[PDB]
């Protein structure tokens, strides 16, 4: 691929971007849904915010109450042979590393808009908070699918009750309709396809499996975006490959005469994300026809490399202008990214790989 | 309350089952789906064969082939240090002992039927029997529920890809039509309620969760019985008591004057199964009115301490007739047994507690 990285990356940095919590910092302003709107291109933003403790030997978990609408942190210390605190977003019991008992962070959503698709300038206030008991822990990686005059924004609602994926409502980004949990918990990565297919709205999701199962991509169909059912598999890890780890959705489904065109994000069990890409039947979108053999964009750029988590681009929406698609992509969980790439070039490499 | 357990149990034993795999045995017959149908009760049986091995030193797992549409076997050595085989019901890896890689029986679903609920007769052939390749480790724990002329059969659906629920419709046991999985996994004890509620359909269901969250039971939605939405935390697990490892649904809600009753079971870490009850809002099944203190059923026979998996009472349906609830249930997951117990006593144990 031919990626054109935009000359001012990182777009948006921690730096631009104050904490609205007294004693908090921002750690990332990253994973951004994409949207276009009365002529602005609109980034809505993941900002996690991390307390700040005044004892170096203690973290505090930033909790959201929904029973007082105020967060109540809890407090860890460091050195309690009960947790592990090596993978810096959460606190782990070491009885299961598989897991996590908090989040070392608060997410919340924020508006970035821009004219031009490079310059953005921060929405005054934020636009999703956690609201109930199912996002005391956050709310993360807004994702959002245009459909006529209604944006779809969906997005992770973590709490004790699991990891869900819920979903607001809005034709104009200030009168929001909630519509509950569309997916069970545990669930993310959430991609509603842009029209009805032959009779059905479709999305992609990604269930996280206790038992049995890989981290995989699955599709479900639905009659009116509500509800979910016809749940099945769709994309599964590669052993050896740049997604052996995990696979998740990315950008919404783009339509191509060639087919559903699914830019996802992949990572190694070292935790290392790139983007690949897939192409699905365009009439009957659980039918996979090509696979990325290598990624269409890897962490190389020094934004892409360091940060707060290492080594991540994470693509969470794309804008498409003709044969252009002006991705936006969240670099090392810190900031947020752009660049353009051509959707004949990644149509290519699926034919090619 | 008092208990009438039916003089002929266990009703149904593996001694009453012959196996359909040849080199296999019956190893449970239990955890029946329950309905009417002309006349007669009908018991879904899960019929559980596991592969038999002349070497004590190994052990086999039984594979469904979706491509072959033939059994393979996958052996193990009993003194194979990377795996466990401490639980009888699986084969799992040392280093994820929270899941399992395979099971050590793969079961289908045989329907049994009686003229006087007590003494029943084995259809010739199997009902449902893995079809697909979300069924390569077995069809579990089919559930019924009728709507008007229609049963409604759910049931797990085990295989490499994860635990979901699926779903066949009929009106006559005889002609089927599938219905895809209608709860993703990680999900299981999906019962559908007996009818449309103020406009809308409601199932519960139960998500397993890796990374945060109990094994817990959640309701969803529905305008079809085909796909599920707005998802919501039902009934949680309680550390200490009867129910302190995991609840899930039993039978199908039975509808009262005073709420939805909802026969669930429940268990401790150490997998003692009980069954509990609770009590839902009519006309908001999102609500929990009241909840048991103590078991409406434990097990206590010799049928129900002993076998191949000891100390569960596993009731997946029971028939109404009056006040009287014919309940059967699965017994130490080896066979079924059947008792009777009545409504207005459980509801004035809810009212007590
Ligand atoms: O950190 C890489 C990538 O990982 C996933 O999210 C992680 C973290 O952000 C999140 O707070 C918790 C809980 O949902 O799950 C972690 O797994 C991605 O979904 C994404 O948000 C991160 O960029
Ligand atoms: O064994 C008790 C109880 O446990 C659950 O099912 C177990 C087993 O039967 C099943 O094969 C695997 C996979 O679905 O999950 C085990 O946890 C219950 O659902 C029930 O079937 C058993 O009676």
């Amino acid at each position: 691929m031919n990626i054109y990285r935009y000359e001012e990356n990182p777009l948006i940095t921690p730096l631009d971007v104050k904490p609205i919590h007294e004693g908090f910092e921002v750690i990332g302003a990253f994973n951004g849904g994409v949207a276009e709107y009365n002529g602005e291109v609109l980034l809505l933003l993941r900002v996690a915010e991390k307390p700040v403790s005044e004892d170096p030997e203690i973290v505090l978990a930033p909790v959201y109450n929904a029973k007082n609408k105020e967060l109540e942190l809890q407090s860890f210390r460091l050195d309690d042979e009960n947790y592990d605190f090596e993978d810096p977003r959460m606190i782990r019991s070491k009885a299961k590393l598989e897991g996590f008992s908090y989040l070392t962070s608060l997410s919340y959503i924020r508006i970035a808009r821009s004219k031009d698709g490079h310059h953005f300038t921060l929405d005054e206030k934020p636009f999703l908070y956690p609201f109930n008991e199912y996002q005391t822990f956050g709310i993360e990686d807004a994702r959002v699918t245009q459909i006529g005059d209604t944006y779809h924004v969906n997005f992770s609602a973590v709490s004790e009750f699991g990891v869900a994926d819920a979903l607001v409502t809005t034709k104009d980004f200030e009168n929001l309709e909630y519509q509950g949990n569309i997916f069970a918990p545990e669930n993310k990565d959430v991609l509603i396809f842009p029209e009805k297919i032959n009779g059905k709205y479709y999305a992609l999701h990604r269930p996280s499996l206790k038992s049995i199962g890989n981290l995989d991509i699955w599709i479900a169909s639905s009659p009116d975006l509500r509800s979910f059912g016809d749940h099945r598999h769709l994309l599964g890890i590669r052993p050896g490959e740049y997604d052996s780890g995990r696979v998740g959705g990315g950008c919404v489904p783009i339509k191509t005469e060639e087919g559903w065109l699914i830019l996802y994000h992949g990572a190694t069990e070292e935790n290392r994300y790139v983007m690949g890409a897939a192409l699905l039947d365009l009439n009957d979108p659980t039918i996979v026809l090509k696979r990325t053999k290598t990624p269409i964009l890897e962490p190389v750029a020094d934004y892409e490399k360091n940060g707060f988590f290492g080594d991540v681009v994470f693509a969470c929406g794309a804008i498409q202008e003709g044969d252009t698609l002006h991705m936006y992509y969240g670099v090392a969980d810190t900031s947020m990214a752009g660049c353009d790439m051509k959707i004949s070039e990644i149509l290519h490499q699926l034919e090619v790989e």
